[PDB]
C-alpha cells in the first residue's frame, strides 16, 4: 500500500481531532492507502523524531501540522532527502517555507475569516430584519462576548466582525465588550449583568466569538424577556444548531474540518502517486495554498447539518 505518513500537532486540541479523525475515514475509502498517524504532543522536537521515523518506512507523502509554524524548513529539509511532498495543514508555514520547495503546499485558513464570516452573516441578517433596528438610527447597537483575551480566534474574531460590519456600510456602536473566557456560564453571567444595567433596552445584537457564549447569552436573555434579540456565536455546535432550528440562536460559523481533512488528503494522495496535486479534484491550489472557507450556517443552509 502507498504510505502517508501523518502527525497532528497535538491529539487534546478538539477542532484537530475532528480534522485528524476526518484523515482518518477518508484513507479508508482509499484501500491503496495506508496512513501513519502520529500525535506530536505539542512538541516540535517530538514531531521532527517522528518524521525521521516516517521517512524511514518509506512515506510518499507526509502531511504535517506542525506545532512550531517556523519548523517548517526544517520538515522541508528532512523531505528533500527522499523528495517526499509535504503538505502543511491549518498551521501556516510562512510564505517563504512554501516557496523554497516545489513539493511544499498548505491547506488551511486564517482564522481572521471566521470573524468576517460572522460580520456577513449578521449584515444578511440585519438586512433583512429591518426591526432589529430598534432605535432606527441605521446602526447596530451591540454587545460582544470575547473569547480568552490574547487568544488568537479571540483577537482576530473580536476585530473582524466589527471591521467587516463597518466595511459593508453598517455603523456600530459598541455598547459593551468583556470577556467570558469561551464560557457558557461566565457569558450568561456577563449578559445579565449587562441586561440589569443602563444598556438593557438598547441593546440590538448580541455577538459572541463561540457557540458556547452565545448560548450563555441566550440564556440570560429569555431570562430578562428579551428573547426577540438576535444572538450570534462561531463553532456550528450541535446544541448550538439546535437552537438555531428553535429560532433561539440568530446564526452560527462552522470551521470546515471536514473539508480541511479533505483536500489535505486528496492533495497528499495525488502528490504520494506522482500526480498534479489537484488531479482529480475540484480544489483550487492557489499559488500552493488551498483555503477553506469558513461557512455562516442559519436558517437557509440547517438542513445539510
Ligand atoms: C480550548 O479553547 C478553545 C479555543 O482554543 C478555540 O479556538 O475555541 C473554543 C471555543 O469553542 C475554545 O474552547
Ligand atoms: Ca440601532
Ligand atoms: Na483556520
Ligand atoms: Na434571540
Amino acid at each position: 500500500d502507498t504510505r502517508i505518513g501523518v502527525t497532528i500537532y497535538k491529539y487534546d486540541d478538539n477542532f484537530m481531532s475532528v480534522v485528524r479523525k476526518a484523515i482518518e475515514q477518508d484513507a479508508k475509502a482509499a484501500p491503496d492507502v495506508q496512513l501513519l498517524m502520529n500525535d506530536s504532543q505539542n512538541d516540535q522536537s517530538k514531531q521532527n523524531d517522528q518524521i525521521d521515523v516516517l521517512l524511514a518506512k518509506g512515506v510518499k507523502a507526509l502531511a504535517i501540522n506542525l506545532v512550531d509554524p517556523a519548523a517548517a524548513g526544517t520538515v522541508i529539509e528532512k523531505a528533500r532527502g527522499q523528495n517526499v511532498p509535504v503538505v502543511f495543514f491549518n498551521k501556516e508555514p510562512s510564505r517563504k517555507a512554501l516557496d523554497s520547495y516545489d513539493k511544499a503546499y498548505y491547506v488551511g485558513t486564517d482564522s481572521k475569516e471566521s470573524g468576517i464570516i460572522q460580520g456577513d452573516l449578521i449584515a444578511k441578517h440585519w438586512a433583512a430584519n429591518q426591526g432589529w433596528d430598534l432605535n432606527k438610527d441605521g446602526q447596530i447597537q451591540f454587545v460582544l462576548l470575547k473569547g480568552e483575551p490574547g487568544h488568537p480566534d479571540a483577537e482576530a474574531r473580536t476585530t473582524y466582525v466589527i471591521k467587516e460590519l463597518n466595511d459593508k456600510g453598517i455603523k456600530t456602536e459598541q455598547l459593551q465588550l468583556d470577556t467570558a473566557m469561551w464560557d457558557t456560564a461566565q457569558a450568561k453571567d456577563k449578559m445579565d449583568a449587562w441586561l440589569s444595567g443602563p444598556n438593557a433596552n438598547k441593546i440590538e445584537v448580541v455577538i459572541a466569538n463561540n457557540d458556547a457564549m452565545a448560548m450563555g447569552a441566550v440564556e440570560a436573555l429569555k431570562a430578562h424577556n428579551k428573547s426577540s434579540i438576535p444572538v450570534f456565536g462561531v463553532d456550528a455546535l450541535p446544541e448550538a444548531l439546535a437552537l438555531v432550528k428553535s429560532g433561539a440562536l440568530a446564526g452560527t460559523v462552522l470551521n470546515d474540518a471536514n473539508n480541511q481533512a479533505k483536500a489535505t488528503f486528496d492533495l497528499a494522495k495525488n502528490l504520494a502517486d506522482g500526480k498534479g496535486a489537484a488531479d482529480g479534484t475540484n480544489w483550487k491550489i492557489d499559488n500552493k495554498v488551498v483555503r477553506v472557507p469558513y461557512v455562516g450556517v442559519d436558517k437557509d443552509n440547517l438542513a445539510e447539518f
